[PDB]
Formats: C-alpha cells, sequence, structure tokens
C-alpha cells in the first residue's frame, strides 16, 4: 500500500530510508 501525509514532515525516516534507498520503496 502507499501513503505519506506522515512525510509532510518531510523528516519522514521511513520513506527516507526508501528515499536514499530509492527502489527500496515499491
Amino acid at each position: 500500500k502507499g501513503v505519506k501525509d506522515r512525510v509532510k514532515g518531510k523528516s519522514d525516516p521511513y520513506h527516507a530510508t526508501s528515499g536514499a534507498l530509492s527502489p527500496a520503496k515499491d
């Protein structure tokens, strides 16, 4: 599933992890 809103803080670490790891997301 997908969801942010949480990220709004752009400090979101989970996506942050998946971000530096980009392909890590999907």
